[PDB]
């Protein structure tokens, strides 16, 4: 299923700090952020997505249309400019962010009643699982 609509509450988080390090997030921010439970809110209508990543420490929103390249500033994450593109590979939603960092992007897919997410940058992969609330 390609339907990722919903409010998703984090169940597990692996190597989040490795991913943040590959983005050069500073020590203070990483040490706090790695402790925290996350929420993902996804509003999906056809190709149009609105995605929100939230915790008690950050609130990060992005809107995109599947298949349409967009220039993006990554704002409070790491303050960089990328060219971003989100597409479908089967039922895996795949984002590639072209720029300074290699292998930068994410993937999301549904496995049952849960949302699986990969965050990638450099040689680091962070793996997360969310439950539908
Ligand atoms: C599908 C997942 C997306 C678009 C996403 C974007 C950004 C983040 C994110 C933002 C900010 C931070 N900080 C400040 C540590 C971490 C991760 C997560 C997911």
């Amino acid at each position: 299923t390609r339907d990722q609509n919903g409010t998703w509450e984090m169940e597990s988080n692996e190597n989040f700090e490795g991913w943040m390090k590959a983005l050069d997030i500073d020590f203070a921010t990483r040490k706090i952020a790695v402790r925290l439970t996350q929420t993902l809110v996804i509003d999906q209508d056809g190709d149009n997505f609105k995605v929100k990543s939230t915790s008690t420490f950050w609130n990060y929103d992005v809107d995109f249309t599947v298949g349409v390249e967009f220039d993006e500033y990554t704002k409070s994450l790491d303050n960089r400019h990328v060219k971003a593109l989100v597409t479908w590979e089967g039922d895996v939603l795949v984002c590639v962010q072209k720029g300074e960092k290699e292998n930068r992007g994410w993937k999301k897919w549904i496995e049952g009643d849960k949302l699986y997410e990969e965050l990638t940058c450099g040689d680091q992969v962070c793996r997360q699982v969310f439950k539908k609330k």
